[PDB]
């Protein structure tokens, strides 16, 4: 996350770290047994880390659970990043508490100008490399589709949205792929892509979760 702030420990209780010997992606806890992340976060041998703040130190609130199963969206196109969503089943259920909580699925899509919360651990610099060990946060509006498609001509589909600022400076990208975008208490987004990071007239691009709720509910119930 470039141009944000430190969330505060355990203030984003649905935030997940996906670990493969190291932190590689984010995700969101949607119930005791399931996580949603991005399809480009697919790996074998994931361990899902709940109740994290500092990913390099054991602070006491963590739950470390192996993933049993990953499901990439059938129509995921890794060239276009269209349908960039993946469901991760936990080997054992998470124990929900003050620090480890589920986030609700949307009943409807969020509108442009809606303020959202984007969290994650990743790269804080737009030029160069600096990875923070703490959970960072950004508040950013959902931009209009016009403003989104203009920035990435012929790249944006119906399953995407943009959030942040047109001027640049504040963004996520490398700043946690797979990480949540939460608006009015619902999971509206997944950190997917965005050209460079926090560049002028380059907003972030998020997987539009409200398109997927029927797929998520069906998949989780059948698996
Ligand atoms: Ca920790």
């Amino acid at each position: 996350i470039v141009g944000g702030y430190t969330c505060g420990a355990n203030t984003v209780p649905y935030q997940v770290s996906l670990n493969s010997g190291y932190h590689f992606c984010g995700g969101s806890l949607i119930n005791s047994q399931w996580v949603v992340s991005a399809a480009h976060c697919y790996k074998s041998g994931i361990q899902v880390r709940l109740g994290e703040d500092n990913i390099n130190v054991v602070e006491g609130n963590e739950q470390f659970i192996s993933a049993s199963k990953s499901i990439v969206h059938p129509s995921y196109n890794s060239n276009t990043l269209n349908n960039d969503i993946m469901l991760i089943k936990l080997k054992s259920a998470a124990s929900l508490n003050s620090r480890v909580a589920s986030i609700s699925l949307p009943t409807s899509c969020a509108s442009a100008g809606t303020q959202c919360l984007i969290s994650g651990w990743g790269n804080t610099k737009s030029s160069g490399t600096s990875y923070p060990d703490v959970l960072k946060c950004l508040k950013a509006p959902i931009l209009s589709d016009s403003s989104c498609k203009s920035a990435y001509p012929g790249q944006i589909t119906s399953n995407m949205f943009c959030a942040g600022y047109l001027e640049g400076g504040k963004d996520s990208c490398q700043g946690d792929s797979g990480g949540p975008v939460v608006c009015s208490g619902k999971l509206q987004g997944i950190v997917s892509w965005g050209s460079g990071c926090a560049q002028k007239n380059k907003p972030g691009v998020y997987t539009k979760v409200c398109n997927y709720v029927s797929w998520i509910k069906q998949t989780i119930a059948s698996n």
